[PDB]
């Protein structure tokens, strides 16, 4: 129904906005963007579902995320991925999951305070219903 497509594109709009701020945020930098096969040309033999956030936008528009559940799958997605791709004891890998940990609490921590439970509810009823 019309009703549910202003939902969907009001979701659109609230993922979008707190996508934009995690992304300037100068600490998930490396999260901005995929992963240059160039620079970093075995990433996808050992990373088999890479995320990042640029991807996130374009999933966003492409109308993947019907709740902010699946969205939140593909933020931990972005930080599982690091801390298995970065899983070592030196202080590199160590900065990269301080960071991963951060992106992921950031995100959940702003939908903490700025989604309404029951938006999120409608959002899960509207996609069980198709």
């Amino acid at each position: 129904s019309m009703q549910e497509e202003d939902t969907f594109r009001e979701l659109r709009i609230f993922l979008r906005n707190v996508t934009h701020r995690l992304a300037i945020d100068k600490r998930f930098r490396v999260f901005t963007k995929p992963v240059d096969p160039d620079e970093v040309p075995d990433y996808v033999t050992v990373i088999k579902q890479p995320m990042d956030l640029s991807s996130v936008i374009s999933k966003i528009d492409l109308h993947k995320y019907l709740t902010v559940k699946d969205y939140l799958r593909d933020i931990d997605l972005i930080c599982s991925n690091a801390l298995e791709y970065n899983p070592d004891r030196d202080p590199g890998d160590r900065l990269i999951r301080h960071r991963a940990c951060a992106l992921r609490d950031t995100a959940y921590a702003i939908i903490k305070e700025e989604l309404d439970e029951d938006f999120e509810q409608l959002c899960e009823e509207i996609q069980e219903s198709r």
